[PDB]
């Protein structure tokens, strides 16, 4: 049913009311809590990534009107970037986040551009791709995808089963521009 | 070691004497053929894409020296670009081969070759695309990158471009 097929977006997509400090509050135990967990288990990470494409406002704060999206858009990234990070990467390399309209001064959704980059095995790779297909809570669409091999990577001896033959087995740099759904009133 | 892996592809490496002359006829041929094909298949194709990234000896020929490895290359991308029509794609955008350096007139246990492919197409003959790009028998094409697109950013054509490195082996 659609109903069912739908329901965890439309209540994750929800708004709250926030204040810009309450958004850095947020944002800064979100970057603390995705450090340690990294460091735990061992994911090399890089600030740019451990900001959540949010290193814009880890000094100056947001707009007041800005606050509830940017507060559900980070909810968002941070819940994808723990599925990712449970998938045994090796390393966060690039979480870029294009600013909304909404921060610099109606349909019944809006779209959210986001390019994430990671690097690690072939099988932890096609991991993180099901994680990114897989997740119930937020509505993440793969608009694109980069894949590059290392020097030394040897070829295979002579949807996740047609791009493993593209990706090395041992590491691979693998870069997604994905397009978060969030939920408005549709009339 | 190598030998027993990489087995079926170590046949269509041996090169063949060849004049540039015989070179630009066999070229010329293939281009043919291709659009011929690509008429038929009702699969949209470039000039540059038509000449296999060997547009520079289009009038020119090529030197002495380089003209069996650029016939092995050619014959090598010719044969991938001929199993990719046969997926019913719907376009082949790009088509570029950097020069090698045997090319220019300025041992190792084998001999990588650029090629960079870019076709477009509906996502059942772009997957059958690569599957033919994966499953050749006859030459190895080492996967560098591949980029995918979906043009109308979601929420039905695709582009996909490979950077391969074509494997000869020597002896």
């Amino acid at each position: 049913s659609l109903e069912t097929a739908y329901k965890p977006f439309l209540a994750s997509s929800a708004l709250v009311p926030t204040t810009p400090t309450a958004f850095q509050n947020e944002l800064k135990t979100f970057r603390d809590s995705l450090i340690s967990s990294c460091k735990k288990k061992n994911i090399l990470i890089t600030d740019t990534s451990s900001w959540l494409g949010f290193q814009v406002y880890s000094t100056q704060a947001p707009s007041v009107q800005a606050a509830s999206t940017l507060g559900f858009e980070l909810k968002a990234i941070n819940s994808l970037v723990n599925k990712l990070a449970e998938c045994g990467l090796s390393k966060f390399i690039k979480v870029y986040r294009p600013q909304l309209p909404i921060e610099t001064p109606q349909a019944p959704w809006t779209p959210m551009p986001l390019e994430i980059a990671f690097q690690g095995d072939r099988e932890s790779v096609l991991k993180a791709m099901n994680a990114i297909t897989g997740m119930q809570d937020y509505l993440f669409t793969v608009n694109s995808i980069r894949i590059r091999n290392e020097r030394m990577m040897p070829p295979p001896i002579a949807i996740q089963q047609v791009i493993k033959p593209y990706m090395g087995k041992e590491q691979v740099f693998v870069q997604v521009s994905l397009n978060l759904v969030h939920f408005n009133q549709p009339k």
